[PDB]
């Protein structure tokens, strides 16, 4: 059964609302990405209306088979009426085709969902900007102080600059780079443009990207492994053991791997800076953790929410537990009498 915080009230609306079988009086399920959790029930035989952006429904007709009768795809930043109620959809900042939505409901009250995001200032200037919020459904993935990380220009001009200056020393290096989901796609398109390769990567990755509507794709990205210096591979196989397989069968044009193992947060944040950040090494082979987040650090979360001043927040993460949900709520509290509202 559908748990109350992926309903919208006075509305025929659900939120990422998949696994529950029929829910009672849903009219229009509404998906905010392509992640796995999110995602979870839909398939070729899902016959009610989904409602989601231009590259989430491409996702679903390629990677699920939907069929194409049931996807409703709806342009960003434009008013559109759904089932008799007026909705909005506003970039993320999250993976490839990731929404919030605004719901402006029937009896003059207004809903934010986020969905996953990473807050940014610029959210501050888009159709936020022009009317009050009264409820703020929140994705508090790292809602608490603790949860510190750079900017991902900051560690993307890490992973670029390590890259370069290795398969520089080295031209007989590998770079390769771990995948489990969308989303992080800067990581390895960076990388790849400063050595002047294409990506590599298995046929099922390369059909998933090709549903992204990213420019020039075709220019950088192949399923000619031979060709290409930078490798994708799953997520699992970054590891020593993975990576020396891996090295096996590229039949000695290689002799060197560098891996990267983009992660959200790690408790070596808590320590460390980005410049300071060094691999783990074994042989021939180093790995990286670079701490690339599609995420709200706590300071951006609390900056959001200080200036959208919401009458109720409902959070989506963390809340599962009594002293997860405590934790919160008291962080809360305390934005609400910092700024005012
Ligand atoms: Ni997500």
């Amino acid at each position: 059964t559908c748990p109350f915080y992926k309903k919208i009230p006075g509305t025929g609306f659900t939120v990422d609302a998949f696994q529950y079988g029929v829910v009672e009086g849903c009219t229009a399920y509404f998906l905010t990405h392509f992640h796995s959790d999110h995602y979870a029930g839909l398939s070729k035989h899902f016959t009610f209306p989904v409602y989601c952006s231009e590259i989430t429904g491409n996702l679903l007709k390629n990677k699920l088979h939907v069929q194409e009768q049931y996807i409703h795809p709806l342009p960003l930043d434009t008013e559109c009426i759904v089932n008799g109620v007026k909705v909005v959809l506003l970039d993320a900042n999250h993976c490839p085709g990731a929404v919030m939505i605004l719901f402006y409901l029937p009896n003059g009250t207004v809903i934010l969902h986020t969905g996953d995001f990473r807050a940014d200032p610029s959210m501050e200037r888009s159709l936020l900007a022009d009317q009050k919020v009264h409820m703020l459904y929140l994705d508090t993935t790292y809602c608490s102080p603790e949860y510190t990380f750079p900017s991902q220009q900051e560690v993307i001009r890490f992973a670029i600059n390590t890259a370069f200056e290795a398969v520089t020393l080295n031209p007989h290096a590998l770079v390769v780079c771990g995948t489990y989901s969308i989303g992080k796609e800067k990581v390895f398109l960076a990388i790849a443009d400063v050595l002047g390769s294409k990506v590599g990567m298995s046929q099922e990755k390369y059909k998933t990207l090709q549903c992204l509507n990213i420019p020039e794709i075709n220019s950088l990205i192949t399923t000619d492994m031979c060709s290409s210096l930078v490798h994708l591979l799953p997520m699992m196989q970054i590891n020593f053991k993975g990576l020396q397989s891996h090295l096996k069968k590229c039949g000695g044009k290689y002799n060197q791997i560098l891996a990267f193992r983009p992660t959200g947060w790690t408790h070596s944040n808590k320590f460390t800076r980005i410049a300071d950040v060094i691999p783990q090494t074994k042989g021939n082979i180093s790995i990286y953790g670079i701490p690339y987040s599609e995420h709200s650090s706590y300071l951006e979360m609390k900056r959001f929410v200080q200036w959208l001043k919401p009458q109720k927040i409902i959070p989506t993460v963390n809340v599962g537990t009594w002293k997860s949900r405590s934790t919160m709520e008291k962080y809360f509290r305390e934005w609400k009498l910092e700024a005012g509202y």
